[PDB]
């Protein structure tokens, strides 16, 4: 995947966020510190934040990113579309796995009720454990995909099947 | 400890350690001009070629970190393994391939012996982390079976799309 998405990985709380401009962040509800009172430096009372169940955009009043171009969030993708999940992993590693994403879906996962779009790796027979699957510091990685021009992000990782292929990636 | 621990540059392409002191790699791949590999002196290294599929034993423990792993001929028809392959990019790309019969196959001109296989991601357009590319040649093929992982063979061949592929196998 190409370096300019990489680059707007952040590690975030218990997991992830991706910067969509220099001044929009999404990440997911449930990885943010609930203490926090300041982020890149701003106050709470600088931030306008937009919160749908597990998705959460954080939308800043200075570019904390100028170093980015804008690009394309959507609320998810056509059923069909094959992404790739963004995610680091242990000293510099890059782990972009591949996902055929499907329907809006309502689940509930080692307990836990979550509402987003599935999807299928396509990784492996079954991608239980760390080699072919996600963990749950990998929450909030996006979901990104090529329209054979330029690249969309369509959501941010929520949860995963224990022993399973299946994934949730909440959206706008 | 992590199976991507295994994954090695080599030559033109990758390797797999087996067990500390087994590395297999695709015949192609491997450098033609050496007086040894990883600080051994090939004077020392057991060299067993079967067409695309290479493996070297080793006199001593270049990866005593790593236990034992079970290599086999190939797997069952219908198994979806994982190719491992790693990018100069620092990206890891597992990608599932549905296993097919061991056969001749002919890949951009050129005649292959090995097991078959078709990626999942299938469609094409593998522009995208989603297809194999030549320098991926040499990444492994495995899968979970039971409690256990299954090395299978080498990654050897593709079709232009890389989608269609051929995994070099042991004996
Ligand atoms: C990535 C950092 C270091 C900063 O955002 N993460 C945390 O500080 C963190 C982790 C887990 C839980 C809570 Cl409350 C905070």
């Amino acid at each position: 995947a190409p370096p300019t998405l990489w680059s707007r990985v952040t590690k975030f709380g218990s997991g992830w966020g991706f910067w969509v401009s220099p001044t929009v962040f999404i990440t997911t509800t449930h990885v943010i510190p609930t203490s926090a009172k300041e982020f890149f430096g701003e106050p709470l009372t600088s931030i306008a934040i937009h919160r749908a169940g597990e998705f959460t955009l954080f939308r800043f009043s200075k570019k904390i990113r100028p170093d980015l171009t804008g690009m394309i969030l959507e609320e998810g993708c056509p059923e069909g579309t094959v992404c790739s999940v963004l995610i680091k992993r242990d000293s510099g590693e890059l782990l972009p796995l591949a996902v055929r994403m499907g329907a809006i879906a309502s689940m509930r996962i080692q307990g836990r009720l979550v509402h987003g779009q599935s999807g299928m790796l396509l990784t492996g027979a079954n991608a239980k454990g760390m080699d072919l699957g996600t963990i749950p510091g990998d929450c909030g990685a996006p979901y990104v995909y090529k329209r054979a021009n330029d690249w969309v992000v369509c959501g941010v990782h929520a949860a995963a099947t224990k022993s399973g292929n299946t994934v949730v990636c909440a959206v706008q």
